[PDB]
């Protein structure tokens, strides 16, 4: 089968992607018996007027980490560093056509109502072929989500140029987690955790730099009351 | 100490195999515990005509999840993609020579006796230096294993050119799962978890595709009876 | 009534058949209780994508033993034996026109799904009067099924020539089989039986060899995870 | 591959018999739990000396039954019938070769050790390749076995010529049989059953005479002690 030609300028950015950009990966933990219990809520305490996601709060919680430790939210360019201030998130939808990277603008302060709105209409829209070179041409972080299927525990991702980290967050899964009891014996607790995998570029950004960045994403979200804040 | 000049080309294989496609990892957990039995209740029911592994089970799955989703047993060509139809398997084994894969031939429709028997002759002619160009030159999918050593619970590993798609298999291990006992109270049970790790290329496969791929595979090990199928 | 003339064809074939080749009869008796466990289990673990029945695991059965014993997948030729290697199964049908021969291709090493499959569509292409006389001309072996019918318990047929076996499957009954229980004595248990009939030509087979191949079948069914080897 | 030419020797001989002979079967079923017991007592008070089986047993009521019913132990000749008055036994043997037909020479008033003596003699001068042929040319009545095969329930045999009738002995089989306790309730026994088929030519015998001579066989079977008359 020849080749479509669309896949052609994918392969060579990806290479350009892997050739120019070492990467680097981190492999932590989450813990959502909370989150969950809160989109719960929220979703209960509700006239249909919206519906949540983990994905959502996902992104805010990054949105939060890009603005604690700005030197992520960076890129790579002729002898010089671009910091942004504002979070830029691309999110990935998945099509029969391949893959595509729509955009959500000023994530940092919009409101998680808002959020999940504009991502479906982007995503209905990428599925219906809509869309324009802006919306998907810029960004300064990724994302990447394949929690529907149940499978994946974990995987990584390539950084979408010129960005300098992606994201990518597993299915959820059953975890033996100890327990005190009122008694001074411990017990068996089952808790639901998340695997997540974040991959860096190292001309920008250092093994503590990201290992904080995923610190304070673990903190924002095992207590989500500070996304709040 | 000079170099051989055997590993000279190796070395300059996988340089190729990195710097022409670029790698993205997805990481997975089965559950065996029926499979073991399976292959405990196979073994006692012969006469010594045959002896079983879980390599064998696992090329079998692999076959059947490459004819369901035909697109990761695929190639990249001179500006063309090459799809075969059957299932060329290359396995691992490592000499004291160095590494080498021979193949495997029409896996789909073979049988696990004639797999295991081809395995073993394979094998044994590899440590005796006796096999032709043909015979480890070529196949659609690659696999290495490493079971036989506890300690490794995931590794990584690089995708032999021409190929799209490489598989991995730790060891097996002890996990804690939850379970229903008859009252309504939850209980702990031990099963025997293994973890499976996938590389791909980008060029030709997406996340959706190999989550879909890794998804066949994990309800094919779970639920061994629809290898019949 | 004057004949339709199709019938005087079917007539001179199985005088040739009777008249030039011997028949010889064998009949021994199964047990299915474990084959009707396995086929529920696979229906309920299912998506409607398949169906299956009795018939499926018997051609695939007989593929197996025509593999393990050659000679009676074989035929009689000018002077010469011609011995096949695979095994083209001659199914049949029972149309209001007649008798008619449909043949499924490569049953070793094919799949149930597969066979299920290419069985449906054959049956209802004859119903409907679609065939090419290559897809009911040829076939090593064959086989006829009267199990709807519950009050046949045995029943023989004739060899549709050239061939040199044919087999025959009555229908299930309950019958009483010692058991052991725990303490000493023995108990009553109720096993779903089937009677079994093959017909042989003597030329080429002899009663040694056609037991064997009923001891195989035999084998492979009581035990059905051996469908696998 | 081309025939070796001696099976057409055999085919034209099977062929002769089923064209000038029509065939009718008789089935019946038998009570072996005594003579078991026999043969077990009879074995156990030995020296080594000699060593029984079922064959030899059914051979002797076979010659009893042959001269109860002379009929029977006949022939189809020139516009003549040939009645003997000894009975000569022919006994299957399966070689690597083929089949083939030893005489064990008057039956009635001989005993059982000279029976299996000379049957041993034969099968393994027959194994060797080594008879003459005045050996196996010849014989009134003929006998296959199949005892070692726990498969086979029953199955028919070919009429050697110029003979009129010939025997088939399946396995040994488990089945319930009613019992009256001491007192007026009945229970369930398990007996060992053996299948039996008699093929008849029917130019010399009548299903009257068949079904005689099966009732005088089952007769002296199931009253071992009149073997002795």
């Amino acid at each position: 089968v020849p080749i479509s030609g669309m896949r052609k300028t994918i392969a060579a950015r990806l290479k350009e992607s892997v050739t120019e950009n070492p990467h680097f990966f981190v492999s932590t933990n989450l813990s959502v018996s909370k989150l969950l219990k809160l989109r719960q809520a929220l979703n209960s305490s509700a006239d249909g007027r919206y519906k949540l996601s983990v994905n959502d709060f996902l992104i805010k919680a990054m949105g939060i980490a890009s603005k604690r430790v700005p030197t992520v939210n960076s890129s790579w360019r002729d002898g010089v560093i671009r910091q942004f201030e504002t979070v830029d998130v691309s999110v990935a939808v998945a099509t029969p056509n391949g893959l595509i990277t729509p955009i959500v603008k000023g994530v940092e302060g919009k409101g998680l109502e808002s959020i999940s709105a504009a991502v479906k209409e982007l995503a209905k829209k990428a599925r219906d072929g809509k869309l324009k070179p802006e919306e998907y041409q810029g960004g300064s972080i990724s994302i990447s989500n394949m929690g529907m299927n149940p499978a994946v525990q974990s995987f990584t991702a390539i950084i979408n140029p010129p960005q300098a980290a992606i994201l990518a967050v597993g299915a959820p899964q059953k975890v033996a987690v100890p327990v005190e009891n009122e008694d001074g014996t411990t017990g068996v607790s089952w808790d639901e955790q998340i695997i997540v995998t974040a991959s860096f570029d190292h001309k920008v950004v250092d093994g503590a730099v990201g290992a904080e960045w995923i610190r304070e994403l673990k903190k924002v979200i095992e207590n989500p009351l500070e996304l709040l804040l």
